[PDB]
RNA sequence: GUAGUAACAAGAGUCUGCUUCUGCU
């Protein structure tokens, strides 16, 4: 309630009228800093104006968490506040709330989609629009569509534009290597939001210092295993599966050999850049072309799954690894099970008993794994009411983490929660807000659940309850993600630890220390800049980007992406709400299968009905799914990435992730059009 | 469906990733 000096030292040139970035750490009270602005901005309206202002926040659970905080503030004073994103998007209209209200909170897509949709027409709308996490503007971020049309509006210089403030706990270093660099880099950021200056605590650092304190750092170097039975095992397979691959066609024609560097990200990278080669392979004999496609890809997906199971040994139990190729294996068995998918089963069960043997000699266990269970022992053991963040890289990873703290409870009483990004698509791993939500609350209050395992959903944004101790379990990044993960025990006495086994994520903690520091100097620098200086400099750099963006702005078969089975033209694909993409008539339907959708979501009118996949019972490929919508109840929308697309023209086959460089040639959905067809 | 100056990079004469992770609609 009450406002710290800091805080109002940090709202001065937004005060004074000027786009300002608040840079400051995580959880000082940024939010707090842009409610001072906002009661300023709201009160020294020029006369016949009113003030109208958006919140921009990157998340759900941050625009939820900051709608509740400007209600419970700005209500009181009889200002109305309302919040727009994805859930309410559905019922609610996007004019009509910010003719409405005096505050809007929003996720910034939102606003895109309604100048996409000419709902909105200009950005003077506003009178300020406040960036939670604006270090995120950049690319094609929604951030950086919205502030790209600001900078058209201020290009063609015909109207007032709204104040611009941003709030982040880091502007970053982007590559720089020097302090020049990482100026220009600062100076990028602050030319994309229009920034006029960079408000830091700079008067009032040691009651800063009093609130914020840096948890202090240990990096622990550990030892690997000194002899892993289980890698030498499993690449002996690898090896025989990359032999077995040259056997079934000369790869080498298609994409370059392996270094046989299993079980590293190298070799990961290697195979999906190999199954890609491999799947845009074509023969005359087109039988021959899809049983030689169908072949490769099988081995692959097997060489990708031995990989996984190396790197899960590295990080965790053997049993997790083992754990991890015995459900794989359950899966290929319960699946089309061709041949050759019989051959690499058995030749994985051949060596499953020695594998098993392996799995149970306790004197190889991970080093690193015993040390995070000394760290946390230790941890506990200490002060019981410690409360403990683990943050890991991969979902494979906090699974087998989870699982060793559940059965290996942490003095035998304490019990793990786990966190992990929402589920994508089909994937079983994953969590709704809802789970996010109870993992949280449980975690909070909970006597025995005092240890949360999570991936980099914890890293900021959604509430965490206060952490003493933060263990960086081989959890590597960039000086923003350091800072970030900062904020989840920023309380006195807090504690972060590192624990790696490589001398790299060890070397990358030191340069992030470097770069923190060059940072904040390079920062100090841009603050000595008049404002003269400072607006040249920026003005500059939105020429250059104006420049850049303005000189920048055939008929196909779909083939399986599997086993190159014939799927449909692109004549037949029409797009729903530029995103959707349905294929027309009888004779698709005769080219998949379905089975019940098993998380039937809803999206965009949609609902969920089934999973598609390719009809041929050895290939069984996914294909995407049907839906109902509108007066339609039996739609298949198919996804780019399940297949090849094969010119008409050329014969030659191509690869797409994105619909954007074939949109243009499709045909959009047209009721009119469907409504004849039944 | 789409985004990331997040991860991990490997390559090409500043451009490139579909992998890892996360976000959004
Ligand atoms: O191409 C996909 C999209 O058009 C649509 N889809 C699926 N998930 C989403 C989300 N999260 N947002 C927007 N659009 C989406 O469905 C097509 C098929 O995708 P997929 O087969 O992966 O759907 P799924 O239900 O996840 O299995
Ligand atoms: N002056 C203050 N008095 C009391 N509580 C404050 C004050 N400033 C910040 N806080 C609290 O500190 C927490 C972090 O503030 P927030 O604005 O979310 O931080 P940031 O945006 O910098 O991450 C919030 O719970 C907020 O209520
Ligand atoms: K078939
Ligand atoms: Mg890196
Ligand atoms: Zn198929």
């Amino acid at each position: 309630k009450k406002a710290r000096s800091y805080q109002i030292e940090l709202a001065q040139p937004a005060i004074n009228g000027k786009n300002a970035l608040i840079c400051a750490p995580t959880g000082s009270g940024k939010t707090f800093v842009s409610i001072l602005i906002c009661e300023h901005h709201f009160q020294n309206m020029p006369a016949g104006r009113k003030a109208k202002v958006v919140f921009l926040a990157t998340k759900v659970p941050v625009y939820e968490q900051q709608k509740n905080v400007f209600k419970h503030h700005f209500e009181r004073q009889g200002y109305s506040v309302q919040g727009i994103s994805g859930e309410n998007f559905s019922n609610v209209s996007v004019e009509k709330v910010i003719e409405d209200s005096d505050i809007i909170v929003v996720t910034p897509q939102i606003l895109v989609n309604s100048f996409e949709d000419g709902t909105l027409t200009s950005l003077s709308i506003f009178t300020l629009m406040i960036f939670d996490q604006c270090h995120n503007t950049t690319g094609n971020h929604p951030y950086n569509v919205l502030m790209t049309r600001y900078l058209e509006q201020k290009f063609n210089s015909a109207s007032q534009l709204p104040q611009i403030l941003g709030l982040t706990a880091s502007v970053g270093v982007g590559n720089a290597k020097n302090i020049e660099e990482t100026i220009e880099h600062i100076c990028s950021l602050c030319s994309y939001l229009d920034i006029q200056a960079i408000s830091t605590v700079r008067e009032n650092i040691q009651e800063l210092q009093r609130f914020m304190n840096k948890p202090e750092i240990d990096v622990r170097l550990v030892k690997r295993r000194i002899h892993n039975p289980f890698a030498a095992i499993i690449s002996n397979l690898m090896s025989e599966t990359e032999a077995l691959m040259r056997t079934i066609y000369s790869v080498d024609t298609l994409s370059q050999n392996s270094k046989k560097d299993f079980g590293t990200q190298n070799y990961e990278h290697w195979i999906v850049v190999t199954q890609r080669k491999c799947r845009l392979l074509q023969l005359e004999d087109k039988e021959e072309e899809s049983r030689i496609c169908r072949a490769l890809f099988i081995c692959t997906e097997h060489l990708r799954k031995y990989n996984d199971a190396l790197i899960i040994s590295e990080d965790a139990r053997i049993i997790d690894a083992l754990s991890y190729l015995t459900e794989f294996f359950t899966n290929v068995k319960n699946g089309p099970y061709t041949e050759l998918e019989q051959h690499l089963t058995a030749k994985f069960q051949e060596k499953e008993p020695e594998l098993i043997a392996l799995s149970k000699d306790e004197t190889n266990e991970n080093p690193k794994l015993e040390e995070l269970v000394c760290i946390l022992d230790d941890a506990y053991r200490y002060n019981p009411q410690t409360r403990t963040l683990l943050f890991a890289k991969t979902r494979a990873l906090v699974s087998a983490l989870k699982k060793c703290m559940e059965e290996n409870p942490i003095l035998n009483y304490i019990k793990p929660g786990v966190l992990m990004g929402r589920g994508r698509r089909d994937q079983t791993t994953g969590m709704t807000l809802p789970s996010q939500k109870g993992v949280l609350d449980a975690f909070k209050t909970s006597k025995d659940n005092r240890l949360l395992i999570a991936t980099s959903v914890a890293d900021e944004g959604i509430d965490i309850v206060q952490c003493n101790l933060v263990v960086l379990y081989e959890y590597s990044g960039n000086v923003t993600k350091m800072i970030q993960v900062r904020g989840r025990g920023r309380a006195a006495g807090s504690k972060c630890i590192l624990v790696t086994s490589k001398t790299e994520v060890v070397e990358n903690e030191k340069c992030n220390r470097y770069k923190e520091e060059m940072m904040n100097k390079a920062v100090e620098k841009i603050q000595k800049w008049d404002e003269e200086t400072f607006a040249k400099k920026i003005h500059n750099l939105q020429m250059k980007e104006r420049v850049l963006r303005d000189s920048r702005r055939g008929q196909k078969n779909l083939l399986c992406g599997k086993c190159k089975a014939y799927a449909c033209s692109t004549d037949d694909i029409r797009i729903i709400k530029d995103s959707h993409h349905i294929v027309l008539g009888e004779a698709f339907k005769e080219r998949y299968t379905t089975k019940p959708h098993k998380k039937p979501m809803q999206f965009d009118g949609f609902e969920k009905k089934s999973k598609m996949y390719c009809r041929n019972n050895n290939c069984q490929h996914d294909w995407g799914i049907t839906v109902k919508y509108l007066t339609f109840d039996n739609l298949p929308v198919i996804k780019i990435k399940s297949f090849v697309m094969e010119s008409t023209a050329t014969g030659t086959q191509m690869d797409f992730q994105k619909w954007k460089s074939i949109n243009s040639s499709l045909k959009n959905f047209d009721v009119e059009e469907m409504s004849n067809l039944y």
